[PDB]
């Protein structure tokens, strides 16, 4: 696989690693999302230690309002992080 | 870096590898986009060999209509490929 193909598969893998922990195995609840950010973006994003931050993140990502982050909403999250990563050095 | 962090950086890297070849170094023209797909998604996507397919792909991705694919539009492309990759086995 190319680096791009590996990256695509890595996005799928990390989503399911976390979404499969509790409840709907195909969506991230608040706790799953929090651990995803804290464990897997520890170099990019500040560790989340406040409920209010967890709440605000979910509220931002939860486009359809069902209180969870589904795959499509996670793709939008990845675009946000990647864009922020890309804009950091400008 | 985590796998997710590596993936984020890989998206940035592949975009610039191709966008930096000709013209605006921060956007993909048709030829840059074609080679990106043919070289870096050879296992996922059919190789593009027809002008009409290259045209249709750019038309689909070029949300703002400037005839090129910028970083934001590339993020949407990545979401499309990843979603298609994710839905393939269902
Ligand atoms: C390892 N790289 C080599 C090639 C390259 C070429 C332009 C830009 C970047 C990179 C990267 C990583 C990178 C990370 C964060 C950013 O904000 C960036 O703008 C870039
Ligand atoms: C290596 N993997 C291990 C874990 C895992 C768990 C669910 C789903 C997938 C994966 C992947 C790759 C994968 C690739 C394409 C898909 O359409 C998928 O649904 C998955
Ligand atoms: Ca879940
Ligand atoms: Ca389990
Ligand atoms: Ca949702
Ligand atoms: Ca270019
Ligand atoms: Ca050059
Ligand atoms: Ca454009």
């Amino acid at each position: 696989m190319s680096e791009l193909e590996k990256a695509v598969v890595a996005l799928i893998d990390v989503f399911h690693q976390y979404s499969g922990r509790e409840g709907d195995k195909h969506k991230l609840k608040k706790s799953e999302l929090k651990e995803l950010i804290n464990n897997e973006l520890s170099h990019f994003l500040e560790e989340i230690k406040e409920q209010e931050v967890v709440d605000k993140v979910m509220e931002t990502l939860d486009s359809d309002g069902d209180g969870e982050c589904d795959f499509q909403e996670f793709m939008a999250f990845v675009a946000m992080i990647t864009t922020a990563c890309h804009e950091f050095f400008e």
